[PDB]
């Protein structure tokens, strides 16, 4: 499974680490992405990598790369960038909540979380990473976007933020 | 219990400068002997739409027993979501009070004003900057003439018990 | 009941970087499902850590195979469970639940950015002095590893303010 919950019932819900891409941002099978989701009380502490592998991945043509985890009203995964496109537990007690973070806010500061890191890990690549919570304007939505450097590889380091849930 | 919080909305919960003028979140949460906490500031009235300063301060103070004593929210809203105050207090070995001054008592968050990239801002955070009992103190970077919010952001800090 | 692996809060040095007991170090690591919260910072009291010589400082922890602590530069390598969060004597816990996860964070591996987290802070919190914090998880070849890099500023006192990271542990 692309994301799956683990217990103490459900406190994690992660892609499982692997050294293999899969992911897919253009290509198949192109990056791979670590997203980890941990429940503590009222937030989730979620972390976050991606890693070019092939293709435009590692040789990019524009200056920055969004992708997004959708889920409907039930909190269930309707669309990732996963090459396991499926899922396998209170689903809305993970969902960024939607009175703080409104549906169809990406255009509100308080729904954006932003994090300063460095392409590959290299300090004279400074870029941002935009966590946006609940962009879609309807149901829940977890959204990533890291500018990155035309005609160099893309790698996104460890990094991390943290949202108040729905439930 | 595991959150103290006050409690998410969508309309104005904190006074800056006039009654209602922002919308304030700020939620803790326990995890062994951290508190993860999260925090962002929205101004929906008056100077917080016209910023009269270039800096903005808030603070929540609490006695020696961990219970809350000055905020900048409208209502006593700060509450525990629906029990040992300490848990969630900074520790005062490691954040010595007073210690507003003192590095290892302050928090460093780099964020941009209204999420705009041309406005990069700092956050501070300073835990026990109060010389008796225990602090959490804010305070952003604003541009005069500019509305003032603050995006989402997080901090995280060891307690007290 | 065991969720925290500290050194535990002092506000006498604790740290030996250059020459011995020279710094005060907090870190402290708690668990929350597959993740670990960290808080770190450092503050210099004696020597050179008062009048810096170099531009960058590193420490690292190191561990077993087991999770078990084999280097700090603690005095008296004090780092381990929080006291009071068992009523049992010499209460136990599986090490490896603390562990940066060694598949993620491939053993040797300081030079694959997802085995690095970069935080910003600034040098005895004075904001016309920006300086970065390097976390890498698992450079030791063997075993498990957590190494802090900062980097400073020469002739002037090193002190890093409060800051945090997370990484997804082993199990
Ligand atoms: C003397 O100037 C400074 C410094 O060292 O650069 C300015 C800096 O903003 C300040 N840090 C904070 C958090 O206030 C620092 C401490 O007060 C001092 O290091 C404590 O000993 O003093
Ligand atoms: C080629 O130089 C660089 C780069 O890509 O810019 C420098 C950068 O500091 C380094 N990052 C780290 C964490 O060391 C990076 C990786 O080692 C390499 O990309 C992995 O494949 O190499
Ligand atoms: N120096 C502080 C107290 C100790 C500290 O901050 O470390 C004060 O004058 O209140």
């Amino acid at each position: 499974s692309g994301i799956e919950g683990r217990p103490y019932g459900i406190q994690t819900l992660w892609t499982p680490p692997t050294s293999n891409p899969n992911c897919t941002v253009y290509t198949e099978s192109d990056s791979l992405l670590s997203l980890c989701l941990t429940k503590c009380g009222a937030h989730v502490l979620g972390s976050v990598s991606l890693t070019g592998v092939a293709g435009t991945m590692t040789n990019m043509a524009e200056t920055s790369l969004a992708i997004e985890f959708t889920f409907d009203d039930t909190g269930k995964l309707l669309h990732s960038p996963l090459v396991n496109n499926t899922f396998s537990y209170n689903a809305l007690a993970f969902m960024p909540n939607s009175t703080l973070y409104a549906r169809g806010g990406s255009g509100e500061p308080r729904n954006n979380y932003y994090v300063q890191t460095y392409l590959r890990g290299n300090v004279q690549r400074p870029i941002t990473l935009t966590v946006t919570f609940n962009s879609a304007a309807t149901g829940y939505s977890l959204s990533f976007k890291w500018t990155a450097v035309v005609r160099e590889k893309f790698a996104a380091p460890a990094t991390s933020f943290c949202y108040i849930t729905e439930q």
